[PDB]
This record gives C-alpha cells, sequence and structure tokens, in this order.
C-alpha cells in the first residue's frame, strides 16, 4: 500500500515531503520523518546509542570541539571588553561574581597548586586564552580551586548527582530504548547534575545564595515520577518559603538558627555538604522499592533526621511525622500489590491485548511481558494494562513517599501522587483487566480467533525503536565489568555487577 | 493458594517478610502488611475508628500526654536559654513575635482575667512551667487573651473551620471508611483549621501580615476537589499578587483602600473577621449542590459581594461578573445531570460491572450503588462508572463554581475544573456506559453467564476496609443526637439531625 | 416519559424547579435549565451567536450603554474626590500612574492633536465628563496619545492579539458551537488581548514594569492547549525569574544588557515592540501544524532568534538549542501520524462508536467525522476515539513545540505536553481502537445488530447545541468576504478567504 502521507497528500492537496525542508505541513499529515544528524552515544550500548551533536555542551570531555569563528590569543581583560558587546549578560554576571570582583570576596582561602588565588578569575582562566581552542569545563576545572565541594559532588552513590548521566542515562532503558532527539532533555538534565557545578548556583554569578533557594532544585526535582517540588511547595514549609522569600536573608549559610523556613538545600545539603544523597536512609529507586525507614536497623538515620528537624521543632513531633511517613508508605504498597496481582494474573491467563509477541520488541530485543523479571517496565510501546501498571508503581506509589517525606497533607491524601490517586488508578487497572477478561471469555465461547491489531507492533514511531536492531554481541560488557562506577541491573548486562 | 508475596518471593529470590522490619523490598512485592499501632478515634464511629498516635498534636485535649525526658519546673527566661540551643528557630520566632518582644507591640489592649497583659508572654505562659506536665494548646488557650478572634473562629457553621474536624473528619465517609494511616493528613488538615490558631499566622511568630497572604490559605484550599488557590492564582488578581507581593506593604490591615490586589483574607476575612464562612451566600457542599446566588432571595448576599468588589471596581462590573458565575454554574449542571442519567440508567438496567454486590461492602457495611440515596459516592473500591461519576460532580462541577467565583477565565473554560474538562469527563462516562451495555447485550445473546471478577471484592487493600467489620449497634447515635454541633446526613445515623 | 428531574424529585423529596429561583438543589438533580438573557453575538454566525450582556465591557464599541445611577457633568478633580470614597483603589492606582502624577513622568513627549500633553490625564479625559454618558474605552482612546504602541498592537496577523476576538472568537468552532455562558471567559480573554491596552500593564497604574514580568502574560498563556507559562516556569530561566524577581530592577527597559533573566516580554516584545507575534518564524496553529524552523528557507528568523539568545549566550549554544527544538518537534509528529492512522482507520472500517450519524450534529449542522476534512476536531459531543485524537494533536503535540521553545527539559520528556505523555496518549488511542474493533468483530460473527446509544445524540446539554438549529442561509458570508481582517478556514464560509 501507499503511505499515510501519500493518502493525506491526495486529500488535503499538499504534496508529500521531508519534515525538515521548511514546509508548513497541515497537521503534519504529509511530512515524512527524516533522521537527524547524530553522534555516537557512550556507555554499554554504544554500538547503537546515539546523541544529538549538542551533547558537546554537557559531556564536553568526550564531544567538545572548536566551533568558533573568532581567532586570536587574548588576555582576560580583552575577553571582557569584547564580550561586553557580544554577550553582555555573561560579563555582567561575571562582574557580579567573586571570580570577577574582589570586593564581594569573603577571604575563604582559595588555592591553586598550593598557592593562594588573589587575582580575578577571568574568562581565560576557565575557558583558555586561544579563541580557536576554547574549553568547555566540567567539575574537573572547579576542582583546581574548590576541591572540598568537588570531592563531595563526586561522593554520591547510584541515584545521586554523581552518576546521573554516566550510569542513569547511558545504562537506562527509557533513554537507550528511544530515538535520541526524543530524550535530549534527559541526557542534559542528568548531565547538568553530574558533570557541572552550575545546576544550583548558575553561571556566571555562581551565587551560593541563589543555590540555597528551592528554585535551585525544582527544575529537575519535579513532576509525575518525582514530585518533591510540589510536595514541598504544598507543605506549610513551602507556603512559608513563598511568603518569606522576598524579605528573608538568603546570604546566611545553611546552618542551625540561620533560617526560619527550611529549603531543599537546608535539609539535604546540611551545613553546605555537596553530597546531598548521603542524609537519605537508603536508596529506594525513587520510592518504588518498599522500606520501613523507622525500623530498628535504620535508627541512626532516623535519629539524624529527627535531629535535623529539631533545629526548629520538638524531636517528639519530628519522630511522629516520620512515623506517619512509614505507616503511610506501608499502606500504599497494599494497593500496588493488589494492582500487580491483577496485572500479572491477566498475563498468566493470556488475556492481555496485545500479548508481548503482538507488540514491538522491547529495548533488549525481546518479546517479554514488561512487569515480569527480565522485562522493561514502561509506559510506551506496550499494552494499556502494562502502562497503567507502570503508572501505579512509578508515578503514584513512589510519590506517596515523597508526599509524606515533605509534609504535604493534601498530596498524601487527595492530590497528585496520593493515596486517593492510587485508588483511582487501581480502579482503572481492574477495569482494564475486566474488559480484557470479558472479551477473551466471549471470544472463546463463540470460537472467534482474536489476533492483536498490527498497530500494536508497527507504525511510523514504533518502527524507529532500537528493539528491532538488537542482535547478539551488541553490548559492551566491559562497561558493566567496571567497578569504579555502579551499574543498573539490566537483563542483557552479561556480567555480575 | 499461597500469597502473592510467596510467589514473588520464589521468583525474585527475596524472602517474604513484614513490611516494618527495615528490609528493602524489591518493588514491595514480598512484603506483608502489618497493622500500625493505633489509638481509638472519636465521634459516632468510635467503636472502630482509629487514629495514629500522632493525633496527640492535633486533638490534644483528648490525646495529649507527657512524652518529655527533661525534668524540672522552670521560669520563662530558663525556657528561652535552653531552647536557644535545643530548638533555636522556635526561640528566634518567639523573639520576633509580640508575645516575646514589647518593641513590636501595637497597644491593642490585651487582657487576661480583666487585667492588662503588659509582660512578655513566654514559653511557660502557653505551655506550662513543669517540663513533665507540658501543655499542647488549642484555641482555648488563645481565648484567654484574644476572645474576639476566638469567638469568630468558633462562629462558623458546617463546612467552616469551626467544625472541620469534629464533624467533617469524625463523621465523614471517606475518613471513617479507610485505614487510619491512609488519611492522617485529612485529620490533621481539618484539625489544624478547627483546633488551632496557627493555620494562617503560623507559630511562633504569629504574624498577621503573613496571615493576609494567599500562602496562609493555599496549603489547604487547593487541589482536585476545591482548587480555589489555582482559580485565584490564574485570575488577574492572582497574577498581580505574584507581581506585587515582594514590594507591597503587607503590614496594612485588611480594609478598603489599604490594598490594590485582593487576597483570600481580603475578600473572606473582611475587615479582620475570623469567621470567613459568613460572607458566603449559602453552603453548597463545595459547589456540588446547585444554587443561583443571583436569585431574588439571595439579594442581600449578592449586594454585599458587589459592595466588597466596589472597593476597587464599578458595582455594575462586579454585578456582571457575579451574574456570569450564576449563568456558568447553571450551564455546568446540565452536563452533570446528563452524566447522572447515563450512570443510574446503567444501574437500573443491571449492566454495571461490578454491580454493588460484586464489590466490597461500602463503609456502612452495605452493598448499595454509590450514586443512589443511602449510598456512598466515592472514587475507590467501586466501579469505573461510579468513580467517573464522583469525579464529574465533585472534582469538576464543584470547581466550575470556584473558577467563576475567582475570575479564572482559563479554568472556567479550558483548564482544571472547567467546562471543557466536564465535556471530556462526560465522554468518558458515556464511553464506559457504552462498553458496559455492549458486553451485556453480547453476553445475553450468546447465553454467557458473566460473574464479576473476585478482584473487585477481595484484595490486600480491599480486605482492610471497615465495611467488612460493620455490625448492628456499632454506631454511637448519642453523638448524632447532639445539638451543640451540626451533623452530616449519614445513612446509619439512626436519628433525626 | 417524565424528566430526569421529575424522577429525582420523587426520590429525594425536593420539588422540580427552575435553576435560577435561588433554591439549593440537592446535587442539582431536580433543577431545570433556564436560558439566560442574551444579546446577539457579532461576526459571520450572528444569526444565532449569543453573548451574555456583560460583553459590554469587552466589546464596548458595539455593546456599551449607560448604566449609571449618578447624574451630573463633572471636572476631573470632582471625579477623584467622589471616587476616593466610592472606588478607592481606582483612585489610588490612578494617583500612582503617570496619568495622575507628574512626578513619575519621564518626559517621553506625549502629544494629542499635535500638542504636548502637560496636564494630568484624569478620569474625565478617558471616560467623559457626563456621568450619564460615561465611556468604556478601547485601544482607540489610547491611540490619541500613544500611536506607536497602538499601531504595533494592531500590526499582528491571525493568531496574534490583533485578531484574537474579532476573528478567533467570532469565527471559532468551539466558541460558536457552545451556549454563550459556557464560553464567556473565552470571549473575554481573547477580547482583553485585542480590544484593550491593559492585559499586560493593568489599569489603573498602567505600569510598564509590571508588564515586563511573566505575570503580565501567564493568565492567558497557560494550560492544556498552550502551556508556555509552565514551559517557561520549568526552564532554568523560569527558576531564575522566581529566584531574582523580588530584588531585581524591573524599572529597566527591555534591552540587551538590562536583564540577567529573560521573560516573555524580553524575548517576544523585543525592545518594547508591541507586535510580539512578528518575531515568530511562522504561524503554526499553536504547533498543531508541523514546520522545521531550522530549514534553509527560515534562516533569517532562526538567525534573529540566535542573536536574541546572544544577549546572554554563545550563538553556537543558542543555535544548538533551537536545533534540538526542530529535531524534537519532528520526532513528535511521528506519534501523531500513527495516532491519526489508527483513528481514521477505525472510521473507514465503520467500527467507531458512535459513528458520526449517532452523535448530535456538529456546529455546522453536519454528521461528519471530526478528524476528516470539513469536520470539526473537538473534545466534546463526540466519540472517545475522536476526543483522544484531538487531545493528541492539540494538547500534547502542539505543547511539545512549546516545551522545546522554552527550554523545559522535564516537559519535553516526562511532563505535561511531553514526549512521554504523547506515548501514553498513543497507547490510549490504540486501546480504544482495539476495543472498538473487538466489539465489531464479535457483533458481526454472532449477527448482533448494534445501534449506538441515544445518550450520544440527546441529553440536557447536547440538546442545547447550535448544530441542531443550523439551516441554509444562516451564515453572513459578507463577513468572510472582508479583506481588512484575516479569516479561519471554516467549512461553511461559502467564499474564498
Ligand atoms: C581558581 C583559579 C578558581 C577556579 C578555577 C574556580 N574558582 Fe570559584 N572562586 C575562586 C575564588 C578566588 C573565590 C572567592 C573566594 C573568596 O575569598 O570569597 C571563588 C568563589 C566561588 C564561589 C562562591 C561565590 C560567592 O559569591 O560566595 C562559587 C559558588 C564558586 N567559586 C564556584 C566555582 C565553580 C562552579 C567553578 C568551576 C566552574 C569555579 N568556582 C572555579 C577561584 C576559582
Ligand atoms: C526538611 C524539612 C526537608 C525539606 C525542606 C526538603 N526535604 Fe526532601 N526529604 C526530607 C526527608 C526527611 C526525606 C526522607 C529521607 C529519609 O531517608 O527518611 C526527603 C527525601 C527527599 C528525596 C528522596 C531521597 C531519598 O529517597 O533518599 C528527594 C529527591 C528530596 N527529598 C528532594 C527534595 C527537594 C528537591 C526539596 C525542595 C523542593 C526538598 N527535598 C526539601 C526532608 C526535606
Ligand atoms: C546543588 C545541588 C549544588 C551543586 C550541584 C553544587 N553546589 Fe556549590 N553550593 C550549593 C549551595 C546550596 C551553597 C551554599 C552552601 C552553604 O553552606 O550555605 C554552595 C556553596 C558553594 C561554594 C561556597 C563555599 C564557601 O566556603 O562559602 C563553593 C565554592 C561551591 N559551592 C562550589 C561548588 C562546585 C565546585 C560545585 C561542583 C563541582 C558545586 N558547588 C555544585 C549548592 C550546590
Ligand atoms: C531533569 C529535568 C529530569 C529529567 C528530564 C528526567 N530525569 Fe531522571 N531523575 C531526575 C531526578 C531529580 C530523579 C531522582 C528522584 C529521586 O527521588 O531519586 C531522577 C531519577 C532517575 C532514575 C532512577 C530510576 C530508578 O532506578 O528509580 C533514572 C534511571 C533516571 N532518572 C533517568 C532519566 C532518563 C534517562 C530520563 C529520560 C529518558 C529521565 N531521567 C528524565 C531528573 C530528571
Ligand atoms: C495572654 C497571656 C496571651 C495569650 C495567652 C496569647 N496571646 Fe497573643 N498577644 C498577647 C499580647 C499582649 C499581644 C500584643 C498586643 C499588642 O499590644 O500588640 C499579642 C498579640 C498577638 C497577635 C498579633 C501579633 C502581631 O505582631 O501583630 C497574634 C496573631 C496573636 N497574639 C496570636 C495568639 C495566639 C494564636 C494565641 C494562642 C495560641 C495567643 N496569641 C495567646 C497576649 C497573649
Ligand atoms: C475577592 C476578590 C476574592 C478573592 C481575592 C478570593 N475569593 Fe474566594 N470567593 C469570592 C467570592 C465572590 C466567592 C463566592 C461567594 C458567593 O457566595 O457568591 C468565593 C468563594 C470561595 C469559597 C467557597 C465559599 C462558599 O461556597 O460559600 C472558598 C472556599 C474560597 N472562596 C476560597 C478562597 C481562597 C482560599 C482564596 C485565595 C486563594 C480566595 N477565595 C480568594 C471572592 C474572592
Ligand atoms: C486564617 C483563616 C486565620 C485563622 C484560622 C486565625 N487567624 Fe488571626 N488573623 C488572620 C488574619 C488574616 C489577620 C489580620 C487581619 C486584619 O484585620 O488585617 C489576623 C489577625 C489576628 C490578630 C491581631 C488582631 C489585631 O487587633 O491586630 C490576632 C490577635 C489574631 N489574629 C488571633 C487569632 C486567634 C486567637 C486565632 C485562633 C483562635 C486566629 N487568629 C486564627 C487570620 C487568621
Ligand atoms: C487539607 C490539606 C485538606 C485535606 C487533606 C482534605 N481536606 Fe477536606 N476540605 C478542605 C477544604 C479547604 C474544604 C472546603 C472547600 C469548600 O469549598 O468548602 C474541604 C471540605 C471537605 C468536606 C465537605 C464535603 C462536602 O460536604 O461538600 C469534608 C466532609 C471534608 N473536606 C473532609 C475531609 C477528609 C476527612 C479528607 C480525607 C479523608 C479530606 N477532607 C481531605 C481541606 C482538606
Ligand atoms: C493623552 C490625553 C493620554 C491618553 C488618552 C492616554 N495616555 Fe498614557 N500617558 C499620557 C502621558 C502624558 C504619559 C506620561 C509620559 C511621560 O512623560 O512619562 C503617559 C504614560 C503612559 C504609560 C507609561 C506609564 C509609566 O509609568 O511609565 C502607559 C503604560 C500608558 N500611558 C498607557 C496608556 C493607555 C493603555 C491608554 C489608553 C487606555 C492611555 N495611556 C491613554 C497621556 C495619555
Ligand atoms: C527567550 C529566552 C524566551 C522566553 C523568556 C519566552 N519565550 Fe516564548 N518563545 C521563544 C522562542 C525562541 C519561541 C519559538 C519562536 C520560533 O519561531 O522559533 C517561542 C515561542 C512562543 C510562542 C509561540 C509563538 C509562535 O509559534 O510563533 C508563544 C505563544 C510564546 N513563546 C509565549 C511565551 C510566554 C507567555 C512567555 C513567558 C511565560 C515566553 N514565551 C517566554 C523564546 C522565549
Ligand atoms: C503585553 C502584550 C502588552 C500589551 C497588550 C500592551 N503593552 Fe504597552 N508595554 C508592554 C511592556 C512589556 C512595556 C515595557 C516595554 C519596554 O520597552 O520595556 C510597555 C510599555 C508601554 C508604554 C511606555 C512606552 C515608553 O516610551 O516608555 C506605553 C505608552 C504603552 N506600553 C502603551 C500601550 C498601549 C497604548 C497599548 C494598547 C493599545 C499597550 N501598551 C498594550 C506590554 C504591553
Ligand atoms: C485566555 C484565558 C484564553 C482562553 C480562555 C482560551 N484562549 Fe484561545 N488562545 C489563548 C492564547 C494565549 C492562544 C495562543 C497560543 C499560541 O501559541 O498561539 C490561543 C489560541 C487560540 C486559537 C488558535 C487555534 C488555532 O488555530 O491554532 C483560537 C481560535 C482560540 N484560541 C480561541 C479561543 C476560544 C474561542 C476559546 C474558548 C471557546 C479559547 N480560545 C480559550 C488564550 C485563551
Amino acid at each position: 500500500g501507499p503511505t499515510f502521507q501519500d493518502v493525506a497528500s491526495q486529500v488535503f492537496g499538499q504534496p508529500v515531503g521531508p519534515d525538515n525542508d521548511g514546509t508548513l505541513y497541515i497537521f503534519g499529515l504529509t511530512a515524512k520523518y527524516t533522521e537527524p544528524e547524530y553522534v555516537d552515544g557512550r556507555g554499554p550500548y554504544k554500538s547503537f546509542l546515539k546523541m544529538l551533536p549538542s551533547i558537546r555542551w554537557y559531556d564536553p570531555e568526550h564531544y567538545w570541539t572548536n566551533g568558533s569563528q573568532t581567532e586570536g590569543v587574548f588576555k582576560n581583560e580583552e575577553c571582557v571588553l569584547c564580550h561586553t558587546v557580544q554577550t553582555p549578560t555573561i560579563v555582567n554576571d561575571w562582574k557580579q561574581s567573586s571570580h570577577g570582583s574582589k570586593d564581594i570576596r569573603r577571604g575563604i582561602g582559595i588555592k591553586k597548586d598550593g598557592k593562594p588565588v588573589e587575582d580575578l578569575v577571568g574568562c581565560a582562566d576557565c575557558h583558555g586564552n586561544n579563541h580557536q581552542k576554547l574549553e568547555m569545563p566540567t567539575y574537573k576545572l572547579c576542582n583546581d580551586c574548590h576541591p572540598k565541594e568537588t570531592a563531595e559532588h563526586r561522593a554520591g552513590g547510584l541515584g545521586s548527582h554523581t552518576h546521573a548521566y554516566t550510569v542513569n542515562v547511558l545504562e537506562f532503558s527509557w533513554h537507550v530504548g528511544k530515538p535520541a532527539e526524543e530524550v535530549t532533555g534527559c541526557a542534559h538534565c542528568h548531565a547538568i547534575a553530574e558533570n557541572r557545578c552550575s545546576g544550583c548556583h548558575t553561571r556566571h554569578k555562581f551565587d551560593p545564595a541563589e543555590a540555597r533557594k528551592p528554585t535551585a532544585c525544582r527544575v529537575c526535582h519535579m513532576g509525575i515520577d518525582h514530585d518533591e517540588w510540589a510536595m514541598y511547595n504544598t507543605s506549610i514549609h513551602g507556603a512559608l518559603y513563598e511568603a518569606e522569600s522576598a524579605r528573608m536573608d538568603w546570604g546566611k549559610k545553611l546552618k542551625k538558627g540561620n533560617y526560619r523556613v527550611p529549603t531543599c538545600a537546608y535539609c539535604h545539603m546540611q551545613n553546605g555538604d555537596h553530597n546531598p544523597q548521603r542524609f537519605g536512609t537508603i536508596y529506594s529507586d525513587m520510592g518504588m522499592f518498599q522500606v520501613d525507614r523507622g525500623a530498628p536497623k535504620h535508627k541512626a538515620k532516623r535519629d539524624s533526621w529527627i535531629k535535623l528537624c529539631q533545629d526548629c521543632h520538638s524531636p517528639r513531633f519530628a519522630a511522629d511525622k516520620l512515623k506517619e511517613m512509614d505507616a503511610g508508605v506501608n499502606l500504599s504498597f497494599t494497593k500496588w500489590r493488589e494492582a500487580a496481582a491483577v496485572i500479572v494474573g491477566c498475563y498468566l491467563d493470556g488475556v492481555v491485548d496485545p500479548m508481548p509477541e503482538g507488540s514491538a520488541p522491547d529495548w533488549y530485543g525481546h518479546y517479554t511481558f514488561s512487569l515480569l523479571p527480565g522485562g522493561d517496565p514502561r509506559f510506551y510501546a506496550t499494552s494499556n494494562l502494562e502502562r497503567l501498571g507502570l503508572e501505579m508503581i512509578c508515578y503514584l506509589t513512589g510519590n506517596v513517599y515523597k508526599a509524606y517525606a515533605h509534609m504535604s497533607m493534601y498530596n498524601q491524601t487527595y492530590g497528585n501522587g496520593s493515596a486517593f490517586e492510587q485508588d483511582r488508578k487501581l480502579v482503572e487497572i481492574k477495569t482494564e483487566a475486566a474488559k480484557l477478561r470479558r472479551f477473551a471469555a466471549i471470544e472463546k465461547k463463540i470460537g472467534l480467533e482474536h489476533k492483536s491489531a498490527d498497530f500494536w507492533k508497527h507504525g511510523e514511531y514504533l518502527d524507529l525503536l532500537p528493539g528491532w536492531k538488537r542482535k547478539p554481541g551488541d553490548v559492551d560488557v566491559e562497561w558493566f565489568k567496571r567497578t569504579d562506577i555502579p551499574h543498573r541491573a539490566n537483563a542483557d548486562a552479561g556480567v555480575e555487577i
């Protein structure tokens, strides 16, 4: 047959053409997908992983090249004079930073190669002197003068800023399983957290006072799968932050007695610690793994949290609130286990439409049920039942923990990522399960041989997925053998981990 | 058969265990639900209602006990010196309050037992002197020195702060029908509103200027069933609040001419009135009950609102806006009545899956259709059709009123709790109704005897519901006989009301 | 049969009555819809289009009449003295404006009829002197003294403020297809943008500093079909705006070097240009039409945007970010084209329930499939399949463009209006398609003659739609013949356009 584009073209009277030629396609009906220019992605799936070339800014050690048209070797004060015209805000930021202004320096005692840094730290000191060999830095630059903050930034485990990109982008199913341009933001968000020092105190002011605000975290720590910004913002702490932000002193260091209202940085970067993951009781895959943080074996962590709350509360009150979290989280997993039983039950009875063999292969190249061991739990290229299952465990159950951890009365109960949203999801899942069972029971009785539709398996998007290209020997298992970084438990890792 | 936990345990290789032992359960699959320690709940369902012990902070008259390890009888200045170390922000707050600072006092003329309060009001004056008999106060303390504000705080009817917990937690189906730990936030949110004086001007600063901001209300007045924060925030008033908050004078009293931008407190706590419910035309169960507030019988209320708007507008303009609300609300109920007709029609024809007898009993212990008289309208432990019905009347139709009342052009039409969301919900409900009817018509013709799945009735969560435990003589009807408080019209009340 | 109201009345014991009599109807069950008082709407559908009378404030040239009870001809200083009592904030605003205060004037050189305006511009100068002939102005007043800003405000094409109401309310299907009171906010939002000069710098302060903030745009530029506020707010620009709003100098003019953080006005009202649409590459029906803005034919626009970003960035970085937008948008249309193929496929096979003839006629008066040429793509009064289709193209695919254009890493990928939301919608659409196909295949095999339910066609709301009233010769085609305004491509336009 002819393409969907060809039919639509003859109906709307617009010719079929490539999507990238500048034509304004009516509802994008007659445009054909073209493959963007890619560069090869890194990690264990490097044989087929792709990035857009703009990865140069975020993993510059491996991708950065000269792309400037301006030639010359310059001195710091020449960088400033020309960029005052060419990129004025970069200079205005830098002039308002300690790097570019001695007047706002605090005599911290910054050293490079054992010697005190008493001059201005200018454009050339961070980027180089030669305009045809300009450098785009990572934390490795900052380490030259700020080793303490850098060592802590690099001290986290899996699930922290430290391995956000190197492990949790390059090894992650939802990233490696999709066309590169669909998930550019994933690479960049996670890479900004890992490879940069500007995620909280932005360039070029590098102002710690900015870093202390919730705005230093919420661009990443938000949304459907980890809604801690909204949980915080809908707690009484969050409301007080909004009430007091304009007039409170953000210049004070994060320490006991310096703040009325706690922020993300206050509780998680306690006393300026740049390894914010370490105060957490235990890594729980964003609350998808169940754990009672109030159990005897986690007493030192619970006591540490109680003492943190004791900056501004009774410890009895804090201990009660954290016990409410434990109880609320444990109740929330009963609804997930119900949902799981219903979903896997449909699979075992063979009533799921489509069954795994009726869909496009998963990112491993397998036709495996997503909510079984070895499968890829997901929201795309799968059945409605499986999608609703992923949404139950990831979007809702994990966020119930976040709602309790951040004292959002509403989002624990009624709101986004709450108990009542779990209820409603559970009804959806049972509804989908009942539909599937009634169709199968009818089709059996009348002897109708049901075959799942082709649109579950093929389509313009589904045909782009890398699951189709997967073959034996396409995994770089040496990557997974590495012990200097942790790893995800991928089904095709091929080694221990 | 063996449990879901037992199967999952043998598949993932993690042993089955209690949820509360500290083990990190893989997707919470092999964890068993344990019942948290409870204390008995109050109200008409006290025979089985439970609370977590942390209810001590929110209903302290009935639950507060000594839990301190520090001994001694102290004087105010000793409270301050030690707490300066132990809970520094409480002291910093108190020092910045009128209670703890004579310099910021306004000479209001506060009296206790007829005599002027000219000293500092310290920790011991509110909490007691003996550290083993410390008191956790309610409005009953505040009444000693602030009788006007307390009398107004206690002057509201059902649906106000005055009875938020005593009636609308202890008598409410969605609270009494669920395990206590699932709805801790409900008890606390509603109890903070009723029993405390810190919901708007927080402890320990007790700053009225903080209370005047929308942040004093939005932690409670938000979300899917009452989205007035979002309605306000997406009106031009809300945008102007965000624009002017940082530089406007919040120190001015709530009165005509003192503010450009109106806030929740400005319109609802008119002239500092602590009974904000009373300016409302009529209680309407969060807009779930239809009423034309522009009808001749509500003229005094409509005129009062028009005059409130006239602080900053033409009364003709205000009268027009409030007429738009009346018209928009009346249009919105046509979609609800359509939806109701479709839903109850499915019930009358017996095509709802599950039918009420196929689900777990409701919180009364009955197998009754949720959208009939005597039933419990809900979003959980019920059919998809009934869930979608509850969402239509409560989440959407009630919020259309809120969108119009707060001048949110977008949320009246496109947005959350809008006309267009009602449309989309109505399509969902008709869709569910059509599916149910087509399955029933097929099953009838081929003689398939459909029985609703067991997962509608039993499951790890569904088995915890109190509907199973309900028996004759388990209601404290003496509670419902009380005339000093209003009551909800519960089906098992047993008395008049 | 008797009405739904009559049945409910006999069950709840509340009498049937009109919705507008002031009665508090229990769940609005026994209330009857009454038609509000209307005035005739303007435009090509004037034969049946209606507005509420409050349209007087928003299209005053055609609807404004005297409605004051105060008589007299007054001088400016008499307006102020009385309104200081009657509408105090209007006077307080005006006193704080350049119109009412010479001290804050900047010597701009404002002229009327060629002569300098050196006096105060008072109430009477904008509204008239006679209190029984008071005027409610449009931009036509402002033009007297501010011709530059007015000429630019009137310079936009279709899709801009310039024709928001005159074309995109009066000619739009979703407005003309619904009862007037349901879409009052649509008329007003779009009319405020077109006919007023107070949408960004509100009356009566008319402060440009207020206009520069994102709060000057977000009340309109938000939500499910155009979520640029949320896209901006969840970018690092948005977080920095929230961090710096309170202490930054909003008094500075929108120009290169005056701001660290860019706002809507900064990027779209470049250098104070009051035709913000013109910087856009090409109008794309809110991103529903596909276009590669990085193609050679759009180089001048892409270069202009790169140079705008170069106020604060490298142009290489800006060029890369805008290329990511192009790639991300082009990937997003593959999912829409899949969805479209599935949806129209169901129509061609005749398995859509209801089919177009089973629903109420569309707003043209036709029984036409909404996602075919000549149809009306919509979310209401249509099938679930068609609703989900509209949601795919309008709410999601169009917002992917908005997410990329505003650098929201999260909303490009996980969040509202993202790639992953498209995925989940695509699964919903395929799910609905599979249900429809399985019902049709079963019904065919057993010889069951399915007729779509009556609730798809009739109901209390559906019966109000103007599709029922449409007849030949009810379109004012002379309107569509006009060349001084652009037009929408409506199926019943009757002329070229
Ligand atoms: C040495 C050559 C430097 C390099 C390389 C970087 N920084 Fe720096 N930094 C340097 C000095 C001498 C100081 C001032 C110390 C003082 O006495 O005040 C700073 C300070 C900062 C700060 C704090 C700024 C503030 O206003 O308080 C930050 C947040 C900071 N520096 C960040 C930082 C980053 C992220 C770097 C890598 C990109 C980096 N600096 C490198 C000297 C040097
Ligand atoms: C102190 C009052 C808090 C504030 C303010 C914020 N968070 Fe928090 N968070 C807090 C606790 C007590 C916990 C649970 C830790 C435990 O082990 O008991 C959390 C947890 C999180 C997490 C998950 C960490 C993990 O699972 O180990 C994240 C990602 C997180 N918090 C984010 C976060 C952000 C971005 C904040 C500002 C919006 C924020 N938190 C503030 C307590 C406190
Ligand atoms: C958020 C998660 C951050 C990231 C990532 C990094 N920094 Fe940071 N920094 C952050 C905060 C909230 C503050 C204030 C902490 C406080 O105690 O109040 C800081 C501060 C700094 C400083 C100033 C240190 C001083 O002695 O005053 C420096 C020099 C600094 N940060 C360095 C730095 C570098 C090199 C980082 C990456 C390599 C980096 N920070 C990341 C928050 C966050
Ligand atoms: C920034 C805007 C984000 C985007 C875009 C996505 N991710 Fe993310 N992710 C982000 C945060 C702040 C969190 C931590 C939440 C916490 O409570 O820990 C995460 C976490 C993950 C994980 C862990 C999943 C699990 O094992 O539990 C991974 C593997 C992950 N994120 C990867 C990732 C990818 C590749 C994304 C799109 C393909 C995705 N994230 C989007 C922040 C952001
Ligand atoms: C008497 C022994 C007191 C009791 C008990 C409580 N308060 Fe009080 N309050 C008291 C004084 C003498 C004043 C100052 C009056 C003056 O001249 O200014 C106050 C003031 C307040 C205020 C206003 C604070 C402000 O800065 O404007 C508030 C909001 C307040 N008080 C609250 C309040 C609450 C909630 C109480 C119970 C918990 C309470 N007070 C008790 C004296 C006394
Ligand atoms: C004045 C300009 C208002 C502002 C600012 C806020 N609200 Fe409001 N609200 C206002 C009106 C005219 C109405 C309808 C009253 C009527 O009888 O006509 C409402 C109503 C509510 C309600 C429901 C009250 C009831 O049904 O009786 C609530 C719960 C409410 N408003 C909450 C609320 C909050 C929290 C506000 C700030 C975010 C807010 N309102 C501001 C007018 C005004
Ligand atoms: C929100 C709903 C509030 C609750 C609950 C209570 N208060 Fe309040 N209070 C509130 C506001 C918005 C303000 C300012 C009002 C104004 O006119 O601008 C106040 C103020 C007070 C004061 C100061 C009174 C004075 O004469 O200046 C007091 C003493 C006070 N409030 C007492 C108080 C107590 C005792 C309450 C509970 C028992 C209480 N308030 C609750 C908002 C709200
Ligand atoms: C604070 C964060 C809340 C949570 C948690 C829940 N409720 Fe609530 N509720 C809250 C407000 C501000 C409103 C008033 C809205 C208005 O327009 O009136 C309500 C209202 C109710 C009602 C009335 C229902 C009806 O009769 O119309 C009740 C009975 C109720 N709320 C109870 C309640 C319970 C027990 C909750 C969880 C089990 C629930 N609420 C959550 C604020 C908050
Ligand atoms: C002439 C009779 C006027 C008419 C009619 C309107 N405006 Fe005006 N405006 C006028 C003067 C003399 C000035 C001050 C010029 C100066 O020297 O400063 C203004 C200024 C404004 C501004 C800027 C205000 C600021 O504080 O910077 C705005 C935003 C403005 N005017 C808006 C405006 C609108 C929307 C009008 C129609 C409703 C309007 N003006 C009419 C004189 C005159
Ligand atoms: C500069 C940094 C931006 C800021 C800040 C805001 N927007 Fe934007 N927007 C920007 C670009 C580069 C684009 C794409 C233009 C192109 O042709 O490449 C957009 C587009 C929009 C649109 C659609 C315009 C069109 O399709 O022609 C709208 C409606 C829009 N932006 C709204 C908007 C608002 C309200 C903003 C503040 C919240 C905002 N933008 C800020 C870049 C920038
Ligand atoms: C938002 C889309 C706006 C609308 C609609 C109109 N104005 Fe505006 N105005 C807007 C901004 C963001 C600013 C500041 C621009 C800057 O360069 O920083 C302004 C400013 C004005 C001014 C002051 C001009 C001066 O010389 O200082 C005037 C006189 C003014 N605007 C007039 C005006 C009128 C007459 C409009 C409608 C007819 C109007 N503006 C609409 C934003 C927006
Ligand atoms: C203000 C609160 C709005 C409401 C209410 C509705 N509309 Fe709107 N609309 C608004 C904006 C800011 C945008 C521009 C988005 C951009 O990226 O261009 C629009 C756009 C439209 C369109 C164009 C549709 C298309 O051809 O692509 C029209 C025809 C339209 N809006 C009409 C309209 C009507 C009549 C509404 C309810 C019936 C509706 N809008 C609500 C802002 C707002």
